[PDB]
């Protein structure tokens, strides 16, 4: 996998934001996770969570996996990194986010976020509460 360009045009909740890639605008989802929905327990928190690492971010970037790289709802498939740090490890490891959404050939990074995941369950951290 490789790591491309993007910018933020703007946060929309917990796991898509909208972002400039090559050139145009997309709505990305965060591959192999799941947060809430803003009007849920800790969706607020959640988005407020994507929010401030995209728009603190110096370098956003875009990695899509091996498989689809849009969804049914024409959203982009990826892992998203602001200033080399994932957004979607960062949100499981924050019990932000569950694992989920694992589908064959885009699971890439599936134990890496499964890892983090269970340190935020271990520590009981918001979802895990
Ligand atoms: C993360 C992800 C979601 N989806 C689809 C599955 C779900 O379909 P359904 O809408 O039919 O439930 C939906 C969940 O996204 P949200 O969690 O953004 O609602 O997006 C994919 O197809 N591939 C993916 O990698
Ligand atoms: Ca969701």
């Amino acid at each position: 996998l490789h790591k491309e360009p993007a910018t933020l045009i703007k946060a929309i909740d917990g796991d898509t934001v909208k972002l400039m890639y090559k050139g145009q605008p997309m709505t990305f989802r965060l591959l192999l996770v799941d947060t809430p929905e803003f009007n849920e327990k800790y969706g607020p928190e959640a988005s407020a969570f994507t929010k401030k690492m995209h728009e603190n971010a110096k370098k956003i970037e875009v990695e899509f996996d091996k498989g689809q790289r849009t969804d049914k709802y024409g959203r982009g498939l990826a892992y998203i990194y602001a200033d080399g740090k994932m957004v979607n490890e960062a949100l499981v490891r924050q019990g932000l986010a569950k694992v989920a959404y694992v589908y064959k050939g885009n699971n890439t990074h599936e134990q890496l976020l499964r890892k983090a995941e269970a340190q935020a369950k271990k520590e009981k951290l918001n979802i895990w509460s």
